């Protein structure tokens, strides 16, 4: 059975990360993966997760399975996250949430969800875009288009470029929206961009999907989530897939969730019900732990302070990394100039490197940029900044 | 696009632990869901897992991403303990273990596998199983087919009439077999089966898929996986789906494994591969938590002492429900002969219950048992039983 089988092609993310350990050099920078790290290079699990983790040791009577969407709280902690304390949406008991083994998890049930029950074929997604996107929908058997987005002349976002390619989609069509800190461009809407794309896809009838996988990393847990409640205000049906994967520093527990929206009540619940169904088929019923700790910190007003502290200094960290690699970028002799990552959001930066210019950095240099072409703002910190500044000169 | 969605049909488990969850009527016993219970009529969390949780609380340094198939030493453990520790599959490197997010998740990620990178077409499940075997499979575009195996006559594995069916199926079919603790019949074969079992499927050329959910329920760690062996003794290539929730008492957090085999290290490299795309298109990465309560029991002499004593204990309180049970029923006033009981294994028992019979005696009782007429011999205790077996007389 298995003799004829061929080799999968490396994963672009994964694969790159492999090569990462194979290369044995001394002084080799790492900034091709969307992960957090620390002024001192690590990936610490956060205080506020400790404690969680040690009140869950002390206080855990059973570790009976989870019904198939997972602990409550959690379902109504996330819809409070994503569309605000007050809102309608929540009011009406028109969504309905299911926590999912991480971000991932939650496009692949949103995937499956779609493909064995509505009438959904194509999705579109941008370009770029993180590539396992495609690879997920793919898997549920739905067709993938892109959309154009990003301007490599004067990078910023092509609005006219977007809503131009935009128009060769059919009502009915799932589009894909990056809520905030776009991967692997950082750059986001504004807010009245973000509206026209409301008016848009109401007007067309798209079927919208957001991605949400690093709320709170761009200018905070609410401002971040302002594109998504604008078309939560005029959309009757909608999908969100989102990760506590990175504002948690939750990556390897797999938490995240999968909220669905429709006109009312009585669709949602119907709708959830094949959306439950889709995951029974699957995983069954979600891990426990992570979504656990994060119902616990968001539920307990101390812990909830320590984290949201955390967070902002995640935050304020990698907005001090830009500045300092604009910086540094220009004492160090380059001239081009690399202002315009000062306005992007996240982790990831679109640097402007060319696909040969990645290879050298990482062939002569040791320098290990995402194949996109983008580089993790949080994988550099004061000490390696230099090297990596001459590096990236020295390919210009 | 949701307007139309048709509301999905209750799972026949989960769908009836939800319907006995709507009823505090006093004396309601709960016989239908294959988790295990002690005579306090509760589902612990294992000492030796509590130990572990600490040990992790003290030492993790870092919530960063497994990689697609986790925990190395997680995989090895996973291994031995199927194939014995002086293996040749395992010598041989033959063999190639994903941690996956349960037993459903493994059967799930084999499933996607077979279906994108081979000719498998139909999947053969016993009659009865557990009823998501279908599901899963079918959601991946597998067809199912089922064999006899029970023989409602005599309470036993009808043999000659499994065989008979058997025999319609192909070459190059995926046959479906339970590795110990038939679910939901608690009728296993004997060691001589498995071996006329291995032998006519290596001439027939079917793929054997084992599941392998409740190792150390039947006769112990080892016993268990006799027929398993049997079969790896002599196949070139198999697939092995393992569930570490009943053993580990770890249900929630979504532990298990999905174990390849093939001819030889370099097909087994290139088939896994295939795998680790499937998984990465799925859920990306698994839950690290559990898997990691698994390894450090499984790694340490100390705890894996305290584990299998645990283990012991649970096999051995099933083992007592089950002849109190015959007894009780014997005591109680039944017609029929109940001691076919005693040879059945692990959790489950077919009763020999009519469909009627047990929409009755959960209706007229309170005693919840599974569509199939299977009880749960774990939810069983001191206190419960005679009460329990008034209303199982009551109806025959
Ligand atoms: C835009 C986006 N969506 C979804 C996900 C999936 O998140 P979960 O880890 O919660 O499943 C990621 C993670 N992308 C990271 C890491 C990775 O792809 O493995 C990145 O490096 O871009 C992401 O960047
Ligand atoms: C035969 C069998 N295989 C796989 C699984 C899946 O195990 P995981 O929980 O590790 O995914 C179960 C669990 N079956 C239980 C519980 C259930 O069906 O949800 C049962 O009631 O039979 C099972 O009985």
């Amino acid at each position: 059975m298995f003799e004829n089988i061929t080799a999968a092609p490396a994963d672009p993310i994964l694969g790159l990360a492999d090569l990462f350990r194979a290369d044995e050099r001394p002084g080799k920078i790492n900034l091709g993966i969307g992960v957090y790290k620390d002024e001192t290079g690590k990936t610490p699990v956060l205080t506020s997760v400790k404690k969680a983790e040690q009140y869950l040791l002390e206080n855990e009577t059973t570790k009976n399975y989870l019904g198939i969407d997972g602990i409550p709280e959690f379902g109504r902690c996330t819809q409070e996250l994503l569309f605000g304390k007050g809102s309608a949406l929540i009011n009406d008991k028109r969504a309905r949430t299911a926590q999912t083994p991480g971000g991932t998890g939650a496009l692949r049930v949103a995937a499956d969800f779609l493909a064995k029950n509505t009438s959904v074929k194509r999705v579109w997604v941008s370009n770029p875009s993180w590539p396992n996107h495609k690879s997920v929908f793919n898997s549920a058997g739905l067709e993938v288009r892109e959309y154009a987005y990003y301007d490599a002349e004067n990078h910023t976002l092509d609005f006219d470029a977007l809503i131009n390619s935009l128009n060769e989609a059919q009502a009915g069509d799932v589009v894909l929206f990056h809520g905030c800190c776009h991967n692997p461009t950082g750059i986001d809407p504004t807010l009245e961009q973000w509206q026209t794309l409301a008016q848009l896809s109401v007007e067309k009838g798209w079927l919208p999907l957001f991605d949400f996988a690093r709320q709170g990393f761009a200018r905070g847990l609410e401002e971040d989530a302002e594109g998504l409640r604008a078309f939560a205000a005029m959309h009757k049906e909608l999908i969100v897939a989102s990760s506590y994967s990175k504002n948690f520093g939750l990556y390897n527990e797999r938490v995240g969730a999968c909220t669905l929206v429709a006109a009312d009540s009585e669709t949602v619940d119907r709708a959830f019900s094949q959306m439950k169904a889709a995951i029974r088929a699957n995983y069954s019923n979600p891990p426990a732990h992570g979504a656990s700790v994060v119902a616990t910190i968001l539920s307990n007003d101390a812990l909830r302070a320590i984290w949201e502290q955390e967070l902002t200094d995640m935050r304020q960290r990698i907005q001090r990394m830009r500045q300092l690699f604009v910086n540094t970028l220009q004492e160090k002799g380059a001239n081009r100039d690399f202002s315009f990552i000062i306005k992007q959001n996240g982790m990831f930066s679109f640097s402007g490197l060319t696909k040969e210019q990645v290879l050298r950095l990482r062939e002569e240099f040791g320098v290990y940029a995402v194949a996109s072409g983008a580089v993790n703002v949080a994988g550099m910190t004061p000490d390696n900044m230099a090297p990596l500044c001459e590096a990236i000169v020295a390919v210009l």
